[PDB]
């Protein structure tokens, strides 16, 4: 089912789970992969009423199901904290410049 749906992507929350737990070590491990080195700060220029507290950390997650490991990292991604809690899944699909929009 789609849990979430970024533009035409549909992903399920396991989808989603394993993306966050895969940002979050890095994150714990201070370590960063990819040229704009993720997982990176969220400062939440969009202001969007996340319900868990910051500081928000986005990570992608790939339409392929694959873990991201340093590549392109595509339109989408996963919003955490530092506790590890999800604070939501965006999309730079459907915004204008780098903007993002919520996925649904
Ligand atoms: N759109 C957006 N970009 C953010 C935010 N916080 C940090 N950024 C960074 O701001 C720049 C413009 O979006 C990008 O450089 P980058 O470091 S790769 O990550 C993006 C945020 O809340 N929204």
């Amino acid at each position: 089912a789609c849990d979430y749906t970024c533009g035409s992507n549909c992903y399920s929350s396991s989808d989603v789970s394993t993306a966050q737990a895969a940002g979050y070590k890095l994150h714990e491990d201070g370590e960063t992969v990819g040229s704009n080195s993720y997982p990176h700060k969220y400062n939440n220029y969009e202001g969007f009423d996340f319900s868990v507290s910051s500081p928000y950390y986005e990570w992608p997650i790939l339409s392929s199901g694959d873990v991201y490991s340093g590549g392109s990292p595509g339109a989408d991604r996963v919003v955490f904290n530092e506790n590890n809690q999800l604070a939501g899944v965006i999309t730079h699909t459907g915004a204008s410049g780098n903007n993002f929009v919520e996925c649904t």
